[PDB]
């Protein structure tokens, strides 16, 4: 799980919950 609000990139999404936007999950 990843924590929403931290650096994620929309090519690799393994988030807890949500959508990856340039820099935020």
């Amino acid at each position: 799980c990843k924590a929403a609000g931290k650096p994620c990139s929309r090519i690799a999404y393994n988030c807890c919950t949500g959508s990856c936007r340039s820099g935020k999950c």
